[PDB]
Formats: structure tokens, C-alpha cells, sequence
């Protein structure tokens, strides 16, 4: 492959000031806190993230260092840098709405069919971009997903994500505790991860969103999941969608990989529908919703049903 000239910072520990908790959970913490440079009138809001030393869990955070200082996409999370203490801390930007599974749930009656598409798009744009640099994400869920403005969300926890050769096209995991209710059907029975097995967990994603926050096969048991997936049954038509909407959804749980869409076409059909929402997304009350010409397929010509902008064509 090319070589990675990617440059790892080191940061000083007296740079930055911690300030409160942010989550608790299996990883290690997450705190919030502010990032002064040396010698710069700039103070920058982070979130510091470590894990108790032992020698397993300094370097598994430092593969997570080596994947999210490679990566420099608006849709996907930057490394600021590392801080070299007992403990090793990644310091990432401050996404400050949080996860946007919790972001859905809190929010459920101001969300409106224009944020929804739009995430789609968004997430579809970050996922492309991982594409192209050849990683694997292998959790792509809507947990993982971060919010930075509620129009604005970042594709986040690169801690199982997989870098592949020019002459590799697949991911033999061997084991470890892995999230089935996302999980391509290949990646259940044969531990194979490509893209194409992103782009089921792509669904559920979507699915999460457009269910407001739902759980996916709620009280079903993980062991029950693979049997499910063999019948033919699959994850069932959220009220506010359309069958436009829902199709593309079964589309990404194709048991054929290469039958499912690509990233680069879950951009292009998103973008359409986010141009006129309403005939995409039946929510009670879309029109008047809130969150804190130019933005219609109407223009000056024909039929725009099929007008994307040259942002949203990526190859
Ligand atoms: C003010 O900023 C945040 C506030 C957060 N709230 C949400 C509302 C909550 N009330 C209303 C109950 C309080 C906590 C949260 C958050 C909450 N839950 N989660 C999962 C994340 C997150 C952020 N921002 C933030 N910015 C960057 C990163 Cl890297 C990050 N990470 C993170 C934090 C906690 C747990 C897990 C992670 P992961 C493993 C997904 O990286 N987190």
C-alpha cells in the first residue's frame, strides 16, 4: 500500500483541564474537558478518553490512535492527539448533543423528516470515506454515531475497525464479544467482514433512526438472531416509512453482499429524498419542528425527481 504519513501529536497533560464525566460504560470513561495549545490564544472543547494500566488496555487504544489519526473526513471523528500518562489518554473533539441513539429518544417529537434524511446522507458520506481509505468499521450502530450540531453528525468508536490490503477483500475475525443485532448474516456464521457487511449494519442504523430510537428484534436473544435472519425475516416497516424508505433498508439485508447497495449509492438515493421530505417521511407534525429557494428540487426546469448535486455524486 502507500505509506501513512500521518502525524501522531503528543499532548502535554497541563495543556488540557478535565471538567466533568461523560459516560461510564465497558470501553474505559469519556471525559469532558478543554484543550488550551501551548502558546496559543485558542481554548478547544475535547473529550478525553481512557481506560485502570494494564498491558492489553494501553495497546488497544493505541490501534484505535493509529486508525482515528489516519482518518480526515467532516462525517467521521479526528484524533486531536494522545496524552502519554500512567494511563493513555485519546483526546477527540467535543461532540456536544452526544450519541444519537440517546439524541432520537430525547428528542423523538422534534425530530422532523429533513434531520432524519439527513443523517442518512451523512453517515452514508463518513461510511464512503471509510471506504475509499479501505477500513472496515465493523460497529456501525446509531451509539456510534456522535452529534456535533443536531445538522451535523460524526461516525465515531474505531475499536474493532479493520484496515484492508489492495490484495485483501475480506476480515476473518477470530473472536471477542461482537454486536449480532447489527451483524451481516456472513459475519454471524463465517466471521467475514467487508464493506458490503457495513452497509447491513448501515440498515439497522437507519432503522434505529427512523423508529425514533427502538431496539432492533427487541427481546429476541442473540443466540436466536442467526435462525431468524435464515427464515427470510428481517426488521419490520417503521410507521413514518414509506415504502421508498423501507426498500432501500431491505436492500442492505440482501443475504447476497453484493446485492446491497454501496455507500456511494446510499448517498445519492438519501440526497433525493431529503429534497422533498415530506414524500419520504410521514411524521405527525414535520412542518412546524425544531432543533437549534436553495434547498427544493423545484429550480427552474422538467422533472428534478433525479437532480443530485455534484457533493452528493461521489466514484
Ligand atoms: C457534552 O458532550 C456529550 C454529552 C453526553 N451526554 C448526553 C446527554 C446525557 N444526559 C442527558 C443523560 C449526559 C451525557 C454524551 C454521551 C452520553 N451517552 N453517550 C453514549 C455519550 C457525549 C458527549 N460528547 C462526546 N464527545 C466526544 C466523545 Cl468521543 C464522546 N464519547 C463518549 C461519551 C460517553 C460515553 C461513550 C462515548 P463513546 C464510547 C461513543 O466515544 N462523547
Amino acid at each position: 500500500e502507500a505509506p501513512n504519513q500521518a502525524l501522531l501529536r503528543i499532548l502535554k497533560e497541563t495543556e488540557f483541564k478535565k471538567i466533568k464525566v461523560l459516560g461510564s460504560g465497558a470501553f474505559g470513561t469519556v471525559y469532558k474537558g478543554l484543550w488550551i495549545p501551548e502558546g496559543e490564544k485558542v481554548k478547544i472543547p475535547v473529550a478525553i478518553k481512557e481506560l485502570a494500566t494494564s498491558p492489553k488496555a494501553n495497546k488497544e487504544i493505541l490501534d484505535e490512535a493509529y486508525v482515528m489519526a489516519s482518518v480526515d473526513n467532516p462525517h467521521v471523528c479526528r484524533l486531536l492527539g494522545i496524552c502519554l500518562t500512567s494511563t493513555v489518554q485519546l483526546i477527540t473533539q467535543l461532540m456536544p448533543f452526544g450519541c444519537l441513539l440517546d439524541y432520537v429518544r430525547e428528542h423523538k417529537d422534534n425530530i422532523g423528516s429533513q434531520y432524519l434524511l439527513n443523517w442518512c446522507v451523512q453517515i452514508a458520506k463518513g461510511m464512503n470515506y471509510l471506504e475509499d481509505r479501505r477500513l472496515v468499521h465493523r460497529d456501525l450502530a446509531a451509539r456510534n454515531v456522535l452529534v456535533k450540531t443536531p445538522q451535523h453528525v460524526k461516525i465515531t468508536d474505531f475499536g474493532l475497525a479493520k484496515l484492508l490490503g489492495a490484495e485483501e477483500k475480506e476480515y476473518h475475525a477470530e473472536g471477542g464479544k461482537v454486536p449480532i443485532k447489527w451483524m451481516a448474516l456472513e459475519s454471524i456464521l463465517h466471521r467475514i467482514y467487508t464493506h458490503q457487511s457495513d452497509v447491513w449494519s448501515y440498515g439497522v442504523t437507519v432503522w434505529e433512526l427512523m423508529t425514533f430510537g427502538s431496539k432492533p428484534y427487541d427481546g429476541i436473544p442473540a443466540s436466536e438472531i442467526s435462525s431468524i435472519l435464515e427464515k427470510g425475516e428481517r426488521l419490520p416497516q417503521p410507521p413514518i416509512c414509506t415504502i421508498d424508505v423501507y426498500m432501500i433498508m431491505v436492500k442492505c439485508w440482501m443475504i447476497d453482499a453484493d446485492s446491497r447497495p454501496k455507500f456511494r449509492e446510499l448517498i445519492i438515493e438519501f440526497s433525493k429524498m431529503a429534497r422533498d421530505p415530506q414524500r419520504y417521511l410521514v411524521i405527525q407534525g414535520d412542518e412546524r419542528m425544531h432543533l437549534p429557494n436553495f434547498y427544493r428540487a423545484l429550480m427552474d426546469e422538467e422533472d428534478m425527481d433525479d437532480v443530485v448535486d455534484a457533493d452528493e455524486y461521489l466514484i
